[PDB]
């Protein structure tokens, strides 16, 4: 039994980035594989991947993740 | 059983990014893969990819990722 | 049963991005694969992939993914 | 079974992006394979895909995905 | 059984974007495959793929996807 | 005496250009000028301004060029 | 005294150029001036201009030019 | 006296240039002023300005420049 | 007395340039003044100014120059 | 008296140059100047000015440059 389960029960500055960049290369959340049975990528939050990557007040609630993989059995 | 449950319930600055760039590669999320079975990307999320990525006040509520994979049995 | 629920129920600043860029090469979610044989890709949430990409008050509520793979039994 | 159910029950800023880009090449939600079965792709939330690519306010309510792959039974 | 339910029951800023752009190549939800089974894009929300792509207030009510692919049994 | 005299007497191979372009912007003999008195162009040879500017065995007998400016004597 | 002479008298391989380009710029012979009194372009020979510019065998013989400018007195 | 004399008197290979290029912004002769009395160009030979400049063979015979600037006297 | 004289009297390999190049910028004989009285530019030869800038046998005979420049007297 | 002369009487292998190039600045003979008087410039000979530059066999006969400057006499 692969279960998630999130609940969000609500009863009711200055941010400067200034980036001057040449010959930027990003990579983020990268899985690279040869000879393989599963690649399972799950976000339940935030992936910002930028050459400038600003992320503000971002993941700020009731994220559940239920991975279950392989089980041969 | 792959169950997923969410639930959202409501009874109810200055952010400046200046980027200036020049050969931006970028990647984000990447499953790169020879001789694969399974390839699954669930995003309940945010996944915000830019050369300029910004992300304000992004994931706020109830997520929910149930992900079962293989299960040869 | 791959099940997904999801409830949503509601009893009821500045953001500047100066971005100037030559050349951006953007890959977001790729799942890139050879001799393979499920690829599933589930968005249940926000995938913002600009040169210049910008998400605010993106995912807020109530998001499922019920994911099911393989199960060769 | 593959179940996905939704609900959504109501009983009721300044954003600037000035993008300046020569040569932008942009993939989102890519999906490449040779040698395969099934390419799933759900979105149930937003994929936005500019080069400029803003997305305010935008997944706001109760998606739900239920993916159910392979089963080979 | 592949179930989608959806239900919506309602009992009742300023946003520039300046894009200058120059030789703009996009894809978005992109399956690319050679020797194949099933290619299956369900889109509950929304595909939102220009080079100025902008999408406000944009997925914000009960989407409901139920995919089910493959089943060899 | 501003005297330009020319005389001819007669008492009497592969060249491949494979060129492939896109925005080609060409200026030749440009002289450009503000506030001026006098714009004097003589050409007794050749001025060959393609994008693709072969010029083959041109220039091959008795020029002459007499150019007297200004004087203000 | 300007006194341009000129006299020809006559008692009587393989050349591969393949471009290829993207964004071709060119000047020239350019001149550019603010708050002058003469600007003299005499070509008595060749001016070969091109994004692929070619001369062979060009400029032979008997060029000559006399440019005298000037001469306040 | 500004005097140019030119006399000619005739009593009678592999060459690969392989190109590929991307951005290629040429100046060639180039006289920028500003606030000037004089701008004087004689051109007895070759300016061979591509962004692929082949000159083979070029400038074979009797060239002769007679400039005479100036002479406030 | 400004003279240029020239006489030419006749009594009568492989070469490979692969080139690969991205943003190219080029300047040849440049002359770049404020404030000036006299720009004088004379080419009894050759100016060969590409990004691939091949010359062979080129300036092979009887060049000559007479520049004479100010003289205030 | 500036006096130029120039006589040629006649009485009558392998070159590989392979280039890879990114960003490729080039100035040849560049005569910057503030508060000038004479900016005099004669090429009897050869300029060339890649960024990939070859010159064979190039300034092969009787150059003959005479310049005079200034003489405020």
């Amino acid at each position: 039994g692969v279960v998630a389960a999130a609940e969000k029960t609500k009863q009711g500055g200055v941010l400067y980035v200034g980036s001057k960049t040449k010959e930027g290369v990003v990579h983020g959340v990268a899985t690279v594989a040869e000879k393989t049975k599963e690649q399972v990528t799950n976000v339940g939050g935030a992936v910002v991947t930028g050459v400038t990557a600003v992320a503000q007040k971002t993941v700020e609630g009731a994220g559940s993740i239920a991975a279950a993989t392989g089980f041969v059995k």
